């Protein structure tokens, strides 16, 4: 996969990838045939429950649009929320990112309530060892 | 819902279910035991693309939370673009609804774009039939 040359879902389709925000946070992700996201989300926002353990995340893509879908729940930890970010991949500074608007739905002090933001995801390549053993 | 602890299992551990939102657009959800949502959607929103036939969605539960995404390509119409809603179930009226915000991910006249807005979708009670030659 070259990143300074993906064209749409399907240059980062049928093997995983990885992806690091601008908070810290981090998914693993697998883009199908069929236009599936599978995955996991490592979330490490400021101020938020929930952090360093992995939460399954689906969602669909089409051409180089994408939604994708993540609940607060893993068994490790539940912070009873869920989040959907929806947005698009591109091309920035030989690299590529996805850009994404999001909206957190969760138990706020008088009722349940939706919050707002915008993540960007960059590309992070794969780090490669000869074995797992140092 | 307490009541639900004191039925069969396998029957509550998991949800099959339909729903219609105030655009006439509906979803059929499967909402497994480990939090996992499946479905198809049917666009009936007016004036729009990628009306009446169905696109695959997917999503995650977390208690009463929910959100789910929807890729506008099912090799029927593809109207390149990517709806993601977010919201929570409760209960009106005797019937259950989902109260939800979406954005929607499109190539506008500029460049890519995203529009937002909001969707409230009714719990769909299924028809039955003796067969499916007979009512």
């Amino acid at each position: 996969f070259d990143a300074s040359n993906f064209k749409d879902f399907s240059s980062i389709a049928s093997a995983s990838s990885s992806w690091q925000n601008q908070s810290g946070s981090t998914m693993i992700i697998q883009v199908d045939s069929f236009g599936n996201v599978s995955g996991q989300y490592v979330n490490r926002a400021q101020g938020t429950g929930c952090q360093n353990s992995p939460y399954p995340l689906t969602g669909r893509v089409n051409g180089t649009f994408i939604a994708f879908s993540v609940g607060w729940n893993n068994s490790t930890e539940n912070c009873n929320s869920a989040t959907g970010w929806t947005g698009y991949a591109q091309v920035n500074g030989n690299n590529t990112e996805i850009v994404t608007s999001w909206n957190l739905a969760y138990e706020g002090g008088s009722g349940p309530a939706i919050e707002q933001g915008q993540d960007t995801f960059q590309y992070v390549p794969t780090t490669e060892n000869k074995s797992l053993l140092k």
